[PDB]
């Protein structure tokens, strides 16, 4: 569909969570991107199914960037008010994604993967409350979904 | 798509993680489903987007068996290899919220409540490991979205 529906579907799921969640995990994921996608790719190579789609090392590196590069994007699109700018990321990987044949399931492993850990950073982290904890990890776990249906597209 | 091809998902997907996690995901899901119901009904009245699709007794009755019936269906099918009644279940339920004009991002933020509180059950059970707890929390994330897709289409 058209940028502004996409758009406007990515802020109508942020609008449900306040600025302090979207700012939150903003703040523990760009904290913690390159451990994130450090714990993505061992996760793909503990997996037959998505180890089947790995090499060397140079890939090891672009797959370390362009999972930073989506980090940066999908934290981003909220509380910059850049829906536009996310939406447009997200056909794109998908685009990738579907040129090379990565199998949707497999998306979906790894964004349940990504939702955990985050989770598991925003639970650890002293700054936030359990409220605050379940909050944002409510929103993770709500941009995460919006942006792995926009790739499917 | 055939059911064939909507029940390969559901198995590719859930092949991914043991039949631990698939009766654990059950286990704490079955003897939490009336909290559970009663938490995602208190959570679609808070938000005015989803109360506006709310009225009476008798309706909340009804969500809070459809609830506890759609919990019963996702977390039956991988133990139970019953793959082909859960993904017709699913597409049934987005028929049902697609004529009522349910917006897409209102389930995607009922699910991402569901996964937050389903996995702080997880973490709260003694009888599971912390990695017990995180793999099954991934499962419940991975079949949650499953689902959303499954019922989105
Ligand atoms: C949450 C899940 C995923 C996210 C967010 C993600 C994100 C990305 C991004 C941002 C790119 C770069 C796209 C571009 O060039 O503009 C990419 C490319 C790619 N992704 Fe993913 N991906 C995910 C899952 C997977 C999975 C499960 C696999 C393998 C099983 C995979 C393998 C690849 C490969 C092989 C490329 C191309 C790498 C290259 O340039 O050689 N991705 N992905
Ligand atoms: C590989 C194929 C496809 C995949 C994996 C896919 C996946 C998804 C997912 C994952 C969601 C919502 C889940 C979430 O928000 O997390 C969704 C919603 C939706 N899907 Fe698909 N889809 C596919 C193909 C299609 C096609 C071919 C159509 C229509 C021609 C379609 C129409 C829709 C519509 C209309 C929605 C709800 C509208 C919205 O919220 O943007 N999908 N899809
Ligand atoms: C994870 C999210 C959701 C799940 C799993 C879910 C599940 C279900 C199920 C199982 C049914 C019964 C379908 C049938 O008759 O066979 C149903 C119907 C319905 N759902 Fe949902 N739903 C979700 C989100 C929502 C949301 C966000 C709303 C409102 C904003 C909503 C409002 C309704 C309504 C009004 C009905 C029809 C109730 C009636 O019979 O009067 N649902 N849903």
């Amino acid at each position: 569909p058209s940028p502004e529906i996409l758009a406007l579907r990515w802020k109508d799921t942020s609008a449900h969570y306040s600025p302090h969640e979207w700012v939150a995990a903003r703040n523990v994921v760009t904290a913690n991107k390159a451990a994130l996608a450090d714990y993505f790719y061992e996760s793909m190579l503990a997996d037959p199914n998505a180890a089947f789609f790995l090499s060397d090392q140079l890939v090891k590196t672009k797959l370390h960037a362009s999972m930073q590069d989506w980090l940066e994007s999908v934290y981003a699109a909220a509380p910059t008010e850049e829906y536009e700018r996310t939406v447009a990321f997200q056909r794109k990987v998908g685009e990738v994604h579907a040129r090379i044949d990565i199998p949707v399931h497999l998306v979906t492993r790894g964004a349940s993967a990504l939702i955990r850990r985050i989770c598991e950073l925003l639970d650890r982290d002293a700054s936030l409350s359990a409220a605050q904890a379940a909050a944002t990890c409510r929103y993770v776990a709500d941009v995460t979904m919006t942006a792995v249906e926009m790739m499917s597209h």
